[PDB]
């Protein structure tokens, strides 16, 4: 599929739900971070993060303003 559009970390964290770009799945904001931002925010690979239980992915994101 087409490579996902990336958005700055500050935009994904600080945008009202109603104003979120239509192409962003609000439950998977991490997928729209650049690889650099994902690494800075989570400190692990995308696949390692995806292997954590869903509730743990969400809980980590909540504190980080991404869920």
């Amino acid at each position: 599929p087409t490579k996902l559009e990336t958005f700055p970390l500050d935009v994904l964290v600080n945008t009202a739900a109603e104003d979120l770009p239509r192409g962003v799945d609000p439950s998977r904001k991490e997928n729209y971070l650049s690889d650099e931002d994902f690494k800075a925010v989570f400190g692990m690979t995308r696949s390692a993060f995806a292997n954590l239980p869903l509730w743990k992915q969400q809980n980590l994101k909540k504190e980080k303003g991404l869920f």
